């Protein structure tokens, strides 16, 4: 079960940089320079790596030390054939966004939030990168009264509108995702779930230039199934990256390594996304536990990897075995894929059997077989 | 704190009606008369009735006895000026649908389930309604191999696309609103939550004709601040109706009277409606407890209604105090609603203000006063 | 994977029968005779079956109708070896249950389900059975001043007392298993957890009678680690029963079968029951889904024996591996097993070691492993 | 509404002086000097502080920094009259104590923490605490072959036995109380709720030593009604202290203000402390949001005491009233408080009227009029 960097797995800097500062406790790791992380990571077969503006470059920094930084990760990335796949930027550590980035209630600090942003967007487009995240991790409130819901949206748009435009007037070949949490570290957090921020979209003044980051762990907070938010995404076109961890159930946001968590639903995603031919990167945004030492890191990283390898073995094999597809077809998923009434509405009318001679005691009486199926699909999981 | 019917208050048949069966238990009360529940209503001050189908006409019932049931319908309305604002079909409870309506796998179920729903829209026109709701209850999954979520994201918009072509077809002055759950009666529902149901109305043809009928329960049983989605749904210019009650967390639908469960969401979503001036009813999807004999059925009716005064009031006397006038200034509510940016992306760009020699130590330091103005929100709340 | 009488799987009459009614549907599945289910389930390697009193003999029955339904009952297990290990009563269905039964408000009520419960506890060692269970599912409330709880807890406390007087004044080898649930139907439920149940035991006249019957969905419905929650029980000695289920998260009670739901969570369940050498039965309380027919319901409950048998041998797998057990040395499993400080008070606190001359940054440098160990864990459970 | 020292309000160090560091950001605020927060508290109306030993005592500190630090807190407490009735151990923030104190896997940091512990029990008699509080914060896991839960209740056993044996052999007047918090920072913590912490305290060797600390937002972590929790804490003679402060459902922990989350739940919780006398401290440990600078700081920590005042207020007019003394019988409150069978077992088994001749439907016909009495406390809550 061995990555290939045509497997596409990406991991951000700050993931298995993480220094293991939580709510109540103090870091256990010393930082790593990013430079050692993009040799250990194309060590062990990952094929890029996505990077905050703020995780690359030190807030504050000279242009000179930012000239500085850029090169030595451009060389780290030479030397390994690691690539850039995705960037985006970091609207929420520093003080100044306590109340948000685009959303803020102050106005300055909005204009700034941009600024900033644009100033990445042109770093990501000279690295290559070919998706831009932005996570509104201070988007929100605490209280009631603090923040104007509606308002914030037509500072959100206007924010977004603003990137498009910028965009589109500079020529970059870059697409936006925004990326949903439904609270942490704001009592509640705008557009909280990928349905959320898909109707966002569709507002934006070029919709076209927008879509979703999906992440595992952010929709189990809101207790919500990951596989069916990620098949809406799919088919409204819409999934231009996803952010693969592992979460246990209603909690703070826990950011386990892929595979933990929720084990059955890793299974259902991992069918989907190979069923769906989805072409762009496998990104992990996970944090090694602070238990953990280096080794521990790079132990956790390598299992990422792994563990969606082996489920995508197991999916294939459960789709591959004509036992498993004779049971699609008794529970007749082959009817579900076909047209209710292509016949037209006005045939459907005229229809008798469709209502009239209907015998819904015989069509009640049909068991839909879907515990079969189902232990069919354990069965393969487990290699049973 | 007395309703009239001039405030618009509206009660489904089936809540009032409720006969207190749960899943662990028989009914404790007997069937309510649906004119008995309509004059009681209107004597309680409350504005109209809606139904769904099977509330009003048993299911399986003659065309003759469906004359009678509707007449004797029609005479109770007449004798107290009750209105139907709202009506809505039963494509849960029948062992046919025991897959879902629009998305069950048979395609003969998704056809009944198609002519059933016209069958009543016609009748709700008949009776003045402007509304038509959709509670996919069963349109949904216990396990992951049992439906392909795009085929039934297709099948779904393939149903509601028929009934925008059958309702202008027919020139009736209608429109739908689909009513998200997250889950129950199955293990995850499609379309889980406000912003799945937004996002998925824009795909489909007609899209006008589409809107949102939102529950308070509903949205928190995926731990979601209501409020907040109710916002999103007004600027989406979406919000058609909605559904008021109660629930403590995340659990199963309580549907408890309105005012019960998060107090403080009800106060927040009372400011909102009526500081947006929504129009439409004040529906509540409540059931009595089935602790309650028929005194407490209509005790607890009438404290939705007081309740939604209450709250009313008390939002009011808030935003009236210049006391609390003054703080939201003081909190930049002011300045979330001016644009960020209308000088325009090249003025913000050549803006040094906004980046270059912005000072983001000073804005860092300057205080939201956000538990101020909320202490003052509870002290209104509370009559403090 | 098939199993045998020896591995102690029991059902209850009530989840293989389980007709399919929810909140907001009718039955799809006629009813089972109880003589039925138990000639089916001892085909399926089965070794016995429960009840509650209601399950078996109608409610209402006349003595000579109760004597002809047990007779048929003792003789369909005389015909298949199948045996009553447990057996518990219905003080929840029918309406006079409404607030309760051990802690109804109404004194007639609670005397009422003091006697409905002995008879069947005379009954239950008629039959064999060796464990009493009480689920209080309608102990608890919807609105705070319905229900004084230190009241109530007097009247909990004041029933178990006078059964567990009444089985030592007849002298039968029976012991009694509390069954929390945090919620559903009641608002809350009284005892919602098993430290709840495991304290107010402590608190009856005979502690040593009574334990806990612990389910997995019902501990997971309060976000509880479900095995963490069976270890404290299996350290007070009070794990006299257990119900195993599945349950996706924070929401209704789904009883779905073993193995689904937290497949993880199953899996360490499992680890830790044969570890600790539990013995009694291995109870399933599930409900096999409504959308299934009676082929669906066996094969259901077929897949809750085979899953315990697939993680049975996978944790056994784990747990003998060389390098697992390397592992756990790793992460200082063994000295987590040693005392503290078995040289005393005294002795530690002259001991400079352990303050004075402690190096806490040599000690927190040192990495934990546990991630290592638990992806060792992932690779057995999947086969991998 | 304004709070005198006799109303026993008191405040953690940590809470006001909680700099805004959150998991996604930098600290927002100033740290603050031990001082002027005893002063500041005093003038607000405070009773007293409590501290962890690393609040007060920089960690690593001389012993001759130790006294000064001592010094300095003993006389502002000499200038403003506050008092120290509780005081508690950091074993939670250092890295050493990464996988715990009491139950870390390495053997030589457990001894660590109980000399740590032992230091600040000294410290806290000296200033007059009669109560310690534990927080096990980092007791538990993320994964679960990690710990092995029995050996880590036998480690945490012997870890208050040792306390309790130090406190009784220097003579002490010290009580211990255990503070249960389901998760976060560890993925799950040990002793996840009030109940598991009461099951515990009874398998200890001096379980009079023990009680239980809960907080209001950790078991609203769990979706359990934190009233209920109380009330079978204070049934068990167990409430030694409380922490007082607001959660919005499940989620991180938020530490909101009293008053702020789950209003309802807060008034119905100071109606039960009230009416059952509790005589302790009222502590809040709480954060002020990071939105917020000094100002708010001091509002905040103002309107937690308004809040718990304003509810005591409507609490007691609720239970003064006699509409409302009428409708608590009305719904046999009164009947709930009386023995079920103080008559005797063979008085019941001989009582026909007990159930040969009891009425079921008769009994259940009747209602219990809780929803009347649910808008009566709604009225009083909101002033109506
Ligand atoms: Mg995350
Ligand atoms: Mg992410
Ligand atoms: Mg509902
Ligand atoms: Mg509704
Ligand atoms: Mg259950
Ligand atoms: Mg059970
Ligand atoms: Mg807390
Ligand atoms: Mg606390």
């Amino acid at each position: 079960y061995q990555p290939t960097p045509e497997d596409r797995f990406t991991f951000g800097l700050w993931t298995v940089g993480w220094q293991g500062r939580d709510p109540f406790g103090d870091a256990t790791r010393r930082a790593l320079d990013p430079v050692e992380s993009v040799r250990r990571l194309a060590e062990l077969g990952a094929h890029g790596v996505t990077f905050h503006d703020d995780d690359l470059i030190p807030f504050g920094s000279s242009d000179s030390e930012r000239e500085e930084h850029v090169k030595r990760f451009r060389q780290a990335l030479d030397d390994t054939g690691m690539k850039v796949p995705m960037a985006t930027t970091n609207l929420f550590t520093h003080p100044v966004f306590k109340d948000g980035g685009f959303t803020a209630n102050d106005r300055d600090v909005r204009r700034y939030a941009l600024r900033k942003t644009i100033r990445n967007i042109d770093l990501a487009v000279e690295l290559g990168a070919e998706t831009y995240v932005a996570w509104g991790g201070r988007e929100g409130a605490e209280s009631g009264g603090a923040k104007d819901v509606r308002d914030a949206l037509d500072r959100m748009k206007e924010a977004f509108d603003l990137l498009g435009e910028y965009v589109t007037s500079q020529g970059y070949d870059i697409r936006f995702a925004i990326e949903p949490k439904p609270n942490e570290p704001r009592g509640d957090i705008l557009l909280p779930t990928v349905g959320h921020a898909l109707a966002f979209i569709e507002r934006l003044e070029r919709p076209e230039l927008y879509g979703v980051n999906p992440e595992v762990g952010h929709e189990q907070m809101a207790g919500l199934n990951f596989p069916h938010g990620i098949a809406q995404a799919l088919w409204a076109g819409k999934l231009f990256h996803i952010d693969l961890n592992g979460q246990n159930g209603i909690k703070y946001d826990q950011d386990l390594r892929f595979g933990a968590g929720d084990l059955r639903a890793a299974f259902w995603l991992v069918d989907l996304l190979e069923s769906a031919g989805y072409s762009g990167p496998r990104h992990f945004d996970f944090k090694p536990p602070r238990t953990e030492d280096f080794d521990g890191v790079w132990a956790s990283a390598a299992g990422c990897m792994r563990n969606y390898l082996i489920l995508k073995e197991r999916a294939a094999a459960f789709r591959a075995d004509p036992e498993v597809q004779e049971a699609l077809r008794a529970s007749r998923l082959d009817e579900l894929a076909r047209p209710t009434a292509a016949d037209g509405l006005q045939a459907l009318l005229d229809d008798r059997s469709a209502f009239e001679e209907f015998d819904v005691d015989a069509a009640a009486a049909r068991g839909m077989a879907f515990e079969r199926l189902d232990q069919l699909a354990m069965d393969h999981l487990l290699g049973a």
